[PDB]
């Protein structure tokens, strides 16, 4: 099983020596979050007086960290890409730091009850352009979820951030299956399968679309990672569920076969509510339709999604404001 897309980019991070910064250009105002290896603050440059993020790393793994720079560097200038300003050490110590943008951005808790239909085909269209130019420069990112898309409301600007799982593309390479969070893990993840690819990140863009649209923060909600499957199943069935299995030559362990049980395919429409109708549309459920699929070599590449009638407004707009702009 290889990828349909880019399957060649890194064909065409352990021996990496980075350039270090200087620490103290870079100071520690404020702390926002923390992460399995790392804490996260807001900090300035006391030298431009500009604000940043601040991540300091555990040093725990020193490949892992190698990794995330090579990979930031390898995307810098990217559409909505996290923009890395600096990698810096302590020198004595060898605790190094990422320094970020700043990114002035509204919590998903918050912001996407406040969503409007525009907004959802907005932000997920300019996701969609920060996962074509990654995958297009060979990077799964494998952390998709919205406490890693950064949304600046005010200033309509989405950056996608923490690429600390991120990885390169080889095809037919046998990879981790320990990557993303729980309620955004892909069927390949849940079926031991480690041959996937880019299609993973598309899988993950899935469960937040349908999210936002049916208003329901996360959509496949498991308990666990077994229960995380059963969860997809209540929902896309146990018979495309098997074809997939076969397909990629896979068994279920007999407990977790016990968990999944059997279930019909549950039409989309059925999470259409009062509350929720006016995100809904016949093109957003099509287009959710074609990125929740257990065979990920089914599911739309980030390109094929960038050309979903679901965007023609999104699209039609920027051709427009650019027409106007010559």
């Amino acid at each position: 099983s290889k990828a349909r897309v880019y399957t060649e980019v890194n064909v065409i991070y352990e021996s990496l020596i980075v350039q270090w910064g200087e620490q103290d250009d870079y100071e520690v105002v404020r702390k926002v979050g923390r992460g399995k290896y790392s804490e996260v603050f807001e900090g300035i440059n006391v030298n431009s007086k500009e604000k940043c993020i601040i991540k300091i790393l555990k040093p725990v793994k020193k490949k892992k960290i190698r990794r995330e720079i090579k990979i930031l560097q390898n995307l810098c200038g990217g559409p909505n890409i996290v923009k890395l300003l600096d990698v810096v050490r302590d020198q004595h110590s060898k605790t190094p730091s990422l320094i970020f943008e700043y990114v002035n951005s509204t919590d998903f808790k918050v912001l996407y009850p406040t969503l409007t239909d525009y907004d959802i085909r907005y932000y997920i269209y300019e996701l969609l352009k920060a996962l074509d130019f990654c995958h297009s420069q060979g990077i799964m990112h494998r952390d998709v979820k919205p406490h890693n898309v950064m949304i600046d409301h005010e200033l309509r600007k989405l950056r996608l951030i923490d690429w600390g799982l991120a990885e390169f593309y080889h095809p037919g390479k046998e990879y981790n299956v320990r990557v993303a969070s729980r309620y955004f893990k892909g069927p390949e993840l849940l079926v031991d399968l480690q041959d996937y690819d880019y299609s993973l990140d598309m899988w993950s863009l899935g469960c937040m679309f349908a999210g936002m649209i049916f208003r329901k923060e996360p959509f496949f909600y498991g308990h666990d990672n077994q229960d995380q499957l059963v969860k997809i199943a209540k929902v896309l069935g146990t018979d495309e569920l098997n074809a997939y299995l076969n397909k990629y030559q896979l068994e279920l362990d007999p407990q977790l076969e016990a968990l999944v049980g059997r279930h019909s395919r549950k039409p989309w429409s059925k999470f259409i509510n009062a509350d929720n109708q006016h995100l809904v549309s016949p093109e957003a459920i099509d287009f959710l339709d074609k990125l929740l699929r257990y065979d990920h070599q089914d599911r739309l590449t980030a390109k094929e999604a960038m050309a979903h009638a679901y965007f023609a407004q999104v699209r039609a707009a920027e051709t427009s404001r650019m027409r106007s702009q010559l």
